[PDB]
C-alpha cells in the first residue's frame, strides 16, 4: 500500500499552534545537531482520527540525551534525563509532556522502521517526520492508516503477543475505545496466547498497570466484557467465574461509581472491581492472587462482609426499615465496600439504599452531646462506646431531645 | 571575493533564544509559502560585531503581506499592514516588532534588494530557510569592510540618489570608529559641491541629523562634518570658524551640567543656537520653514548673541547675584547651554554658582503676592514690587517682610498711593 503520506496541510489545520511550532523546532534542532527527528505512537494516530493528544513521543536517531539537552537550551521547561536507557522528557506548561527516545541500531535512515515494528499495533506504529526537510512525512509501513480507516486492531507480527501477553489486554482496551473490530489473524493469535498460559506467564505487576489503564477508560465493563469473551479473566483470577450474575453485578458496579464518588471521594476502581471478581474465594485461592498483584491484606474480609451480608441487605430494603438496622453493615467501610454493596441493586431497591447511605454520613451528628457527660458520670473503657453507639442509632430513625434518649438507655440497658 | 560564509554557530551563540526561534520559525514559514526568507539591514552588521540588537528586520522573496499573514496564524499579535508599497509588521512583547518587506522585483533577487542600501556594512543579509539557516550573504564586501572599519558606499550615485547618506556615512564613521575609504569620501565631497542636501527635504535631513546628535561624539561628528563643508550647506549663514568651534566645545562640555541641575536638554536646538548666530531677519526666516523650527528661536538665540559681551565683565568682577538674573529669567535649558558656551574655566564655576543661586534661591518664601495685594494695588505692579524683594534676597536677606517695606519705600519715586 502507500507506505508515505504528506500529512503536512493536516498538521497546520488540526494542530493548535504552541505544539505545531515545537514541532517546527523539534525537527530543526534535529537538523542543527544532525539527527532525524520522529514524532511517534498515540499522538499520530489521534491526529489522524482528529482526537486530542499533549503527550507527544518524540524519537530521534541519534542520542536522545544529546538531543534533549541541545533542546532545552532553547526551550522553557524542565528536563528529566533517564540515562539508563537514553531516554528523556521535557515538562511543558499546559499538561504538555515531552517524551524523547532514542531509535536502536526505506531509504537507509530506516532505523525507525525497526524501531515501529517492535511496536504493538499497525494504528500504533506510524511516525511523523519533522525535520524540515520532510516536514510533514507521515511514515507507515504496517497499513495502520488504512487500518484506522477500517477500523481494525491489527498486530505487526505473529509473534506479537508471545513477546508481550501485555498486548493481549492492550488491544482489547483500544478496540473497544475507538469501536474497532481485532482483525481475524490477529484474534486467533489472542485466542491462542491466552488459552496457552501466556498471561500466567507474565508478572503480576505488569498485568495490574495494563489492568487500572483499562479501568481509566471511558467505558471499562466493555473492556471486561470483551475480556470475558477472549476468556482472560479466568486467566488472571484462576477463581473468577465471569457469568450472567457477575456482569450484572459489574454493570451495577459501574453505574454507581460516579454517584459514589460524587458522595464519598475517591474509588479506587481496581479495588471496586476486584470485589466482584473475588467474591467466595476460598482462603488459599485468595493468598495467591492477593500476591500476584499486591493486595491490601485486608480486603479479602472486606470483600467477605459484603458477601456474607448481602442478603441481609436486599431483606431491609424490601421491607424498608430503620436506618439504624443497616448501619452495621456499612460502618466504617471502604468507598469500595459501598460500591460493591451497590452491585447488587438496581430500581428502587438502589436508590433506597442510596438514601440510607446519606442519612448515615450526613447525620453522625451528635451536636451538643460530647462524651463529656459520660466520663463525668462513670465509665470505663467499652462501655463508653456502646452507650455512645445505642444514642447515636435512635437518632437516625427518630429522635428523643439532647439526652432523655441518654437516660433512656442507661435505665433500658440497666435493666 | 567571498560571498557566502556560515555564521549560524555565530547565530546561537550569540542571539537571544526566544529570537532564535523566530527566527527558525520564520525560515520555516517562508519554505511552507515557497519563499526566500532573509533577515538583513544592521541585525547582520551587529550579530557580526558583537553588537546587541532587537531589530527583526526581514526581507522574503514573495510578498511581505502574504507571508505576514501567513506568519500571524502561529504567533501572538497585531499585524500591521503597509499596504501601499507591500511592508508589514508584527507586533509582539518586550518591545519586540517584525518587520517585513518583499525583496523589490535566480533566488538572487536579494542582491538587488542588497543593492539599493547605502554602505557595505549595512548591505548583508543572512538567509533563514532551514536548508541555508545561518548563511550570510555578502555580495558587496560588507565583511571586509567589517572588519577593517570601512565606510563605503555600494555603487558611484549612491549619494545623488540619496542625499541623506552623506550625513549617514558620518554618524556611522563615528559610532563605530571607521573611516570612509577615499573613493567614498572623493565621491561624497563631489555629492556635496555640486549642492545635492539642498535638493532633499527638510525633514529628511532633520531627522538624520538629530540622529547624529544622539550618537557617542557629536562634537566628533560636528567638526568631521565640518571637514566636508555640510554645515556650510545646511545652515548657508553659518561659518564653520576656530570660534564657531570653541563655543561648540563648550557647549557640550557644558550639556552634562546642564542636563544634571535643570532637565532634560534638545541636542538639536541647542546646538541650532550656536549655529544660528547672527543670522539676518531674512535668513532666519528660511531655515526656520525648511527644518521646521519654533517661530520664536530666533527670538532666543538672538538675546544671547546679544548680551553675550556683557556677561564677561559681570564675571570679571564678581557682581552681586541681582546683576544676571534679568538675562537668564526664563529661557530654556538650551539657552542657559547656549550662554555657557562662551565660558572657560573660573569664569564658568563663578556663572555655574550664579545659576544654581537663582534655581533654589527664588525661594519667595513667605511674601507671596496677596500679601501685597492686601495693602493696596493692582497688576504688573505686583510683579515688579515681588521681583525687587526676590531679587534683593539672591545678595543676601532680612525678614522677607522688612525687605518689601524697604522697597514700597524705594517705591517713592513713584507707584501710587500711600507712604509716609
Ligand atoms: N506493550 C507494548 N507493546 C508494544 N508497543 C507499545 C506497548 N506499549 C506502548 N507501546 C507503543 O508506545 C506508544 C505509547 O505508549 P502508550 O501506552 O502511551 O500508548 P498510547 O497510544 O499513548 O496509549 P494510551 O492512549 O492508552 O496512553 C504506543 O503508541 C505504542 O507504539
Ligand atoms: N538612507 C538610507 N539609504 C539607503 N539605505 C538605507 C538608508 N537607511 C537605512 N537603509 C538600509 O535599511 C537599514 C535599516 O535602517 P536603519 O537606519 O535602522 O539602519 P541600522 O543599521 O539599524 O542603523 P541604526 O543604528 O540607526 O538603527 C539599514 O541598515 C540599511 O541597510
Amino acid at each position: 500500500m502507500q507506505i508515505f503520506r504528506d500529512v503536512s496541510k493536516l498538521l497546520v489545520e488540526r494542530v493548535d499552534p504552541k505544539i505545531l511550532n515545537l514541532f517546527r523546532l523539534l525537527g530543526k534542532f534535529g537538523d542543527e545537531v544532525n539527527m532525524p527527528v520522529y514524532v511517534v505512537g498515540g499522538f499520530v494516530r489521534d491526529l489522524l482520527l482528529g482526537i486530542k493528544n499533549l503527550d507527544i513521543d518524540i524519537v530521534v536517531e541519534g542520542n536522545a540525551l544529546e538531543f534533549a539537552e541541545y533542546a532545552k537550551r532553547f526551550l522553557p521547561g524542565k528536563l528529566v534525563k533517564h540515562d539508563k536507557f537514553m531516554t528523556a522528557s521535557l515538562f511543558l506548561k499546559g499538561g504538555l509532556r515531552i517524551d524523547i527516545a532514542t531509535a536502536r541500531l526505506d531509504v537507509e535512515m530506516s532505523t525507525i522502521k525497526k524501531d515501529l515494528y517492535r511496536r504493538d499495533f499497525t494504528i500504533n506504529a506510524m511516525a511523523i517526520k519533522l525535520n524540515p526537510k520532510d516536514f510533514g512525512l507521515l511514515i507507515d509501513f504496517f497499513g495502520g492508516y488504512r487500518d484506522l480507516k477500517e477500523g481494525v486492531i491489527r498486530v505487526l507480527h505473529t509473534l506479537s503477543f508471545v513477546d508481550d501477553p501485555t498486548r493481549i489486554l492492550r488491544a482489547i482496551r483500544f478496540e473497544q475505545r475507538f469501536d474497532f473490530r481485532i482483525e481475524e489473524t490477529t484474534e486467533r493469535l489472542l485466542k491462542q496466547a491466552v488459552e496457552e498460559g501466556y498471561l500466567e506467564r507474565t508478572t503480576g505487576p505488569r498485568l495490574r498497570q495494563e489492568l487500572e489503564k483499562i479501568l481509566e477508560e471511558k467505558n471499562p465493563l466493555k473492556s471486561i466484557r470483551r475480556m470475558a469473551q477472549f476468556d482472560v479473566i479466568k486467566h488472571l483470577f484462576p477463581k473468577t467465574y465471569y457469568t450472567p450474575s457477575m456482569d450484572e453485578k459489574m454493570e451495577n458496579l459501574f453505574r454507581n461509581i460516579p454517584w459514589v464518588e460524587e458522595n464519598f471521594g475517591e474509588v479506587d476502581r481496581f479495588y471496586a472491581v476486584l470485589h466482584v471478581f473475588l467474591e467466595f474465594y476460598d482462603d488459599e485461592s485468595w493468598k495467591e492472587v492477593r500476591d500476584r498483584y499486591s493486595l491490601r491484606r485486608n480486603l479479602i474480609n472486606e470483600i467477605r462482609h459484603v458477601e456474607k451480608s448481602a442478603p441481609a441487605l436486599l431483606e431491609m430494603l424490601s421491607e424498608r426499615v430503620p436506618a439504624s438496622f443497616v448501619y452495621p453493615l456499612v460502618k466504617g467501610v471502604s468507598n469500595e465496600t459501598i460500591c460493591h454493596f451497590l452491585a447488587y441493586l438496581s430500581g428502587e431497591k438502589e436508590g433506597l439504599f442510596k438514601s440510607y447511605l446519606l442519612k448515615i454520613k450526613n447525620t453522625k451528628l451528635e451536636k451538643i452531646n460530647g462524651e463529656y457527660l459520660i466520663r463525668k458520670g462513670i465509665t470505663s473503657g467499652k462501655i463508653i462506646g456502646e452507650v455512645l453507639e445505642k444514642i447515636l442509632m435512635k437518632k437516625l430513625d427518630g429522635d428523643t431531645r439532647d439526652e432523655e434518649e441518654i437516660l433512656e438507655e442507661v435505665l433500658a440497658s440497666l435493666e
